[PDB]
């Protein structure tokens, strides 16, 4: 069973730094995605590995 | 998209009280499931509603 958390909650509990590192992105991108409220969710695998995906309703608007 | 969190992480971030209340269980049951390490995950719906389920590999051992 995977865990699945929003980018914002994840960063809030673990810190921007660790989040950036976990995803391998340039740190400031984290801060910007949050502040822009995008719909990004991280999946935490059982082996501890992490990936992110942006999710939108289909269809659109 | 649902969020999905372990009982332990959920209680840790929100407090045992709110967890009990969220699930509608007798408070001390929370504490006992944790300390016994059962494999319990909460699903947080978009409308904000919460449910829990215990999960085991199939097949067994």
């Amino acid at each position: 069973m995977e865990q699945r958390i929003t980018l914002k909650d994840y960063a809030m509990r673990f810190g921007q730094t660790k989040t950036a590192k976990d995803l391998g992105v340039y740190q400031s991108a984290i801060n910007k995605a949050i502040h822009a409220g995008r719909k990004i969710f991280l999946t935490i695998n059982a082996d501890g590995s992490v990936y992110a995906e942006e999710v939108k309703p289909w269809p659109s608007n």
